[PDB]
């Protein structure tokens, strides 16, 4: 038991951008939040990162967690939440085709999508 977490899941959608026919950032779920300020909370795996790591960052093909054994998984940091993707890698990587110009579109179809959020 890392931290304490409260319970979310849904089924949706979700935003991210391809950089080179490959999504190297997450945007959103359900929508494609604007970037447009000076915020850094994220990960911003665009410099420094790649969508060969953007998949083992919040992603997964089996969603196990529990949001208390993370400890053990490389998201022990004790973030105040992450967003786990339960899909393939397919229906995220092709979301775009020839793509040079750092942007996507929100997805069509409806993934497990299972957040956690601290509780302080």
């Amino acid at each position: 038991r890392p931290c304490k977490y409260k319970l979310k899941k849904s089924t949706n959608k979700f935003c991210v951008t391809c950089e080179n026919q490959a999504p190297v950032h997450f945007v959103g779920v359900g929508s494609c939040g604007s970037g447009g300020s000076g915020i850094f909370l994220e990960t911003s795996l665009s410099a420094g990162s790649d969508w060969l790591t953007f998949q083992k960052k919040h992603i997964t093909n089996t969603r196990d967690v529990d949001c208390d054994n993370i400890m053990s998984t490389n998201l022990f940091h004790c973030k105040d939440k992450n967003t786990f993707i339960y899909s393939r890698p397919e229906p995220v990587k092709a979301i775009c085709k020839g793509i040079i110009a750092s942007k996507n579109v929100l997805t069509t179809s409806e993934f497990y999508l299972s957040d956690c959020n601290v509780t302080s």
